[PDB]
């Protein structure tokens, strides 16, 4: 999942 600020878990 892309989060704002990264791709991260899942």
């Amino acid at each position: 999942t892309y989060r704002v600020x990264t791709w991260e878990t899942x």
